[PDB]
RNA sequence: GGGAGAACAACGCG
RNA sequence: CGCGUUGUUCUCCC
């Protein structure tokens, strides 16, 4: 439905539909495509919690931004599954995604079963 | 009732029945005793606005603390009117003054008529 | 990653 | 002085 932007160089993100929650608390993004869109150095300190384990940390792949957008994680078998920060990115038009999602209804819940459709 | 301590040295700071509240917000302190508590260097960056015009910045007067205390204003006829910094102050036992503050009755509104008994 | 907590430095309105 | 906002640091729980 609508977009996400880098919260500090606007550059696309992803889409609202392309979003699952985890735990209800979780934002990850589904689709290779998004992956293109960012890169990953390596986590400093690990910590695994939830059902997640980290792998590493998310940054803008805009050079001159790499802004702070989550981490990857490992859950279940789904390994280099990226969570977003919701603080990070802002929507098309303008207003925030913490707002956006506060006054709109609830993004889908992470379905397994779609997932092993999607990564065999 | 209760006394308030500068935040950072714990030094004793004055009562709860020796502060007065002025239009729902500013917290001033009563009697003369007081300012030889705080010492004060004029104002860097002159403000009026509600009653008050702006004076000086207020300090705490042991040397080794000096803890941004509030500012002196001008507010009617009454000058070098003592407005303390809520966040500034903890109270004697621990808690804070905000703290204090939400779980107690009011303080006492300003009162101009017993002001200018006080002060004539 | 989400939820809180405390400190510092500043920005805005009165 | 109140109010609202930012950045950063430290920490807790998950
Ligand atoms: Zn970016
Ligand atoms: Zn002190």
């Amino acid at each position: 439905q609508k977009n996400l932007l880098c919260g500090k160089c606007k550059a696309y993100a992803c889409s609202t539909d392309d979003i699952r929650i985890i735990k209800d608390s979780h934002h990850i993004v589904l689709g290779e495509a998004f992956k293109e869109r960012y890169t990953t150095k390596p986590h400093k300190k690990p910590m695994q919690f939830d059902g997640f384990e980290k792998k590493s940390k998310m940054y803008c792949r805009n050079n001159n931004c790499q802004h702070d957008w989550g981490i990857t994680v490992k859950y279940l078998t789904f390994d280099n599954l990226p969570v977003i920060k919701i603080k990070s990115f802002v929507m098309e038009s303008q207003m925030d995604f913490q707002k956006w999602k506060s006054i709109n209804s609830s993004l889908k819940n992470f379905d397994v079963e779609e997932m092993s459709n999607l990564y065999p």
